């Protein structure tokens, strides 16, 4: 959780610590040889900014990483088998394990505008941008659930609204 | 013509390989802002004209390509009045209207925000085509729950994520 500063400068390629989706788009640990997600890193990227400062600063060369290692044995914890490749049972019950209760129907029809797959099953790529795409739409989704039924009822401009969130 | 386009193909064709790779194909786009055309969009145009699900495009699916790159270009010019390259919030209200949709004010804000992919207070051309398709994508989906055609429709959680593409 905590990193001291050691090189809170010398972050970026050049000089300053200006670090963002354009520049920390190929730096992290992928599972498909192909450079790691320009919107993957951009969802990390917006989770400490101060006021929008662009990277990492005073007391906040620190979260960046932390991130990763509670995401990092993650991942590790629920591949089951432990080769980088999740199956179609092996996110069953990895994403129902942090407290979700989906049915079987979702894990199924998804590879496409999001993934970037080719042979059906998800690697470590989508797994970190699969959860970021599920987990926000739930408290979206929820705000509007006042009834507290899970069956919430727009009409067309509420429901265009919300998919443009 | 016939003639004409066999050349393009064989020079956006760069490896010769006898398929257009979703990158030759974004090399072969311009948007005219000095940023590379939006990948989500080669990805989308590709997959919406390949028959054989090898995520690429041959001589005889490109000629589909072409004419839908085309269609699009004219619809860009003849709405973008201002001429600045690019469509402001209100050209896009003349826009869309065009293709007879029925929407707010604010929307056509919530849209731009969410598809200016630059920050530019307008829309460039690469992004005017994923955010005017998500757009008709999300409203057949919404028409085809609306059984009895009121404009509201009654979704459940899953149903409503699995409505996100
Ligand atoms: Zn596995
Ligand atoms: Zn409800
Ligand atoms: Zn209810
Ligand atoms: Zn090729
Ligand atoms: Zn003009
Ligand atoms: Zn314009
Ligand atoms: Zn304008
Ligand atoms: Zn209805
Ligand atoms: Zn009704």
């Amino acid at each position: 959780q905590s990193f001291l500063w050691n090189v809170f400068q010398r972050v970026d390629k050049d000089r300053s610590g200006v670090i963002s989706d354009t520049e920390l788009q190929q730096a992290l640990s992928n599972g498909t040889w192909t450079p790691f997600n320009p919107v993957t890193v951009r969802s990390i990227i917006s989770m400490f900014d101060r006021e929008n400062k662009a990277g990492v600063n005073f007391s906040e060369f620190t979260g960046v990483w932390k991130y990763i290692t509670d995401w990092q044995n993650v991942f590790r914890t629920y591949d089951r088998d432990n080769s980088g490749m999740i199956d179609k049972n092996e996110l069953k019950q990895a994403l129902s394990g942090f407290g979700y209760r989906l049915s079987d129907q979702f894990h199924d029809i998804l590879i496409r505008k999001f993934d970037r797959q080719g042979r059906g099953q998800i690697a470590f790529d989508d797994f970190i941008q699969g959860c970021i795409v599920l987990q926000r739409l739930t408290d979206i989704f929820r705000r509007y659930d006042t009834d507290q039924d899970g069956w919430i009822q727009v009409s067309y401009e509420q429901y265009l609204s919300m998919v443009f969130s």
